[PDB]
């Protein structure tokens, strides 16, 4: 890594210098460093180049607004300092090239939207690497190849993306929030695809607004390198995009591809909803088959169908994608779906919010022949309000609210309960049991064997706070043995 080359292609005449790591931290800046003096929120890295010097830095590259002009080499204290206008805008492409383009040394997937960004991305990786990539994932849960998630600039991303093409990664399947987009921090990236989940944008209902979003939108992914993209037809700003992207692939699991239009396409035609997942059928431009997925709910289903259209797009061919879709597995913890022989189904879920709760149990309910059973609780000693909200939503999408203890911490336990019942119609139809452990028991060996419980609030945390103790205890774990089956 040398200077000089690093600014080759913006400024021809930079002197020519070792560097050693890229920053944008004064605090972290070592010997033989690049410090780079970003102007941002409330905070100008240009007041710690002396700082930076002093810690003997290599070199520096410092925002030129109001101080120099773009290229301009200046000398401090025998450091070169190199002053780049837009140095914001330009970070990931600088960035880039200090990190050798990771992004061009392995394929690249970036999926954007509301909902199902880290479900989408866990799927690609797997499915990739379930043809013979070696995967990686980078988004909220962390960073790292598949089954070594570790749990942020443009600088970031970069370094990050070379760690993982350092480790072996072939491909990465990377989370891109709107902010992300929006501050430049994937300005650079070669995406070899870009998936859209959905876009639950509130606050957009005047014209004019609705206007200015998509056309900030769209002036942003018209200077990105987006690569092949994918898009969820079933939403309706998806579909505004499609009609004006022909080479996009239009996805829907609910009658939403136009054949008109001679595009690349995937749709389900038939969803069954079955004890252990769903079987999916559906056509496509790269032809038709049948997926066995161990995912639970809709919303899984358009996930998948997303990613399979994305690998499909790639060239990944169908026939080996078929081959390896009932080994694509659930995130931890995320509507995990629990079976054994002659036993109720058991679906783990995170949720413990009262919209959360909501939509797990509408998805646990397309699965369910008999009756939804629902076991839950609400944390002690946080906010409160969401309690009888939850207690409404387990009597109305359950046919059985089983109510117990969620982390209740120094909060009476029962207390927390009340508030629960406080929110149903029918407090004394709901059954409450204390002890977590003991609520799941019940449920699972009253439940019949066409019934489905939701294990709600937990996922894949094994912890029980009680008093100030953190007791071991998992919620997976506890229903595994109850099945007779593996966690």
């Amino acid at each position: 890594r040398n200077l000089r080359d690093l600014l080759a292609p913006w400024v021809p005449d930079a002197p020519s210098r070792a560097l050693r790591e890229m920053t944008l931290d004064s605090r972290v800046a070592a010997a033989g460093d690049l410090f780079v003096a970003v102007v941002g929120h409330q905070a100008d890295g240009r007041r710690y180049i002396p700082q930076a010097i002093a810690q003997g830095v290599a070199a520096i590259i410092a925002e030129a607004k109001d101080e120099a002009t773009d290229g301009e080499i200046r000398e401090m204290h025998g450091v070169p300092v190199i002053y780049l206008s837009q140095l914001n805008e330009r970070l990931s492409a600088l960035a880039g090239r200090f990190y050798h383009e990771p992004s061009d040394n392995l394929r690249l997937v970036g999926v954007t939207g509301t909902n199902g960004k880290t479900t989408t991305t866990q799927l690609l990786a797997q499915w990739s690497q379930l043809l013979g990539e070696i995967s990686a994932v980078m988004g909220t849960v962390g960073n790292g190849l598949l089954g070594k998630v570790i749990p942020g600039s443009a600088v970031d991303v970069q370094h990050e993306l070379a760690g993982l093409v350092d480790q072996g990664a072939t491909f990465c399947a990377m989370e891109v929030s709107s902010h992300g987009l929006v501050q430049h921090r994937v300005a650079a990236l070669k995406f070899a695809a870009s998936v859209f989940t959905n876009l639950s944008r509130d606050h957009l209902d005047y014209h004019g607004d609705m206007e200015h979003y998509e056309a900030a939108k769209w002036l942003l992914y018209s200077e990105h390198h987006c690569g092949q993209a994918i898009i969820n037809a079933d939403d309706e700003v998806g579909r505004r995009w499609l009609a004006k992207l022909p080479d996009a692939v239009a996805v829907s699991m609910e009658d939403h591809i136009n054949p008109n239009c001679h595009g690349r396409w995937l749709k389900a035609t038939e969803v069954n909803y079955h004890d252990s997942g769903a079987t999916i059928r559906f056509s496509s431009s790269w032809g038709d088959g049948e997926i066995e997925s161990h995912l639970m709910g809709a919303f899984n289903v358009s996930n998948l169908l997303l990613a399979l259209a994305t690998l499909l797009a790639l060239g990944y061919p169908l026939a080996d994608l078929l081959k390896t879709a009932a080994r694509l597995q659930p995130v931890c913890g995320r509507m995990e779906v629990f079976t054994a022989p002659g036993k109720p189904t058991v679906v783990v879920d995170y949720a413990h919010t009262p919209d959360a709760l909501e939509k797990a149990l509408q998805a646990a309910r397309l699965h369910c022949a008999g009756k939804l059973w629902c076991v839950f609780g609400c944390g002690g000693d946080r906010d409160k309000g969401k309690r009888p909200l939850m207690g409404a939503i387990a009597e109305e999408f359950a046919d059985v609210a089983v109510v117990t203890d969620d982390n209740p911490r120094t909060e009476e336990p029962r207390a927390i309960i009340n508030d629960i019942l406080a929110g149903m119609l029918d407090a004394g139809h709901a059954k409450v049991m204390e002890g977590r452990a003991e609520a799941v028991t019940c449920a699972v060996m009253q439940a019949k064997e066409n019934d489905v419980v939701l294990v709600a609030g937990k996922g894949h945390e094994d912890y029980q706070i009680v008093g100030n103790q953190r007791l071991d205890y998992s919620d997976r774990v506890t229903v595994a043995r109850l099945l007779g089956v593996i966690a």
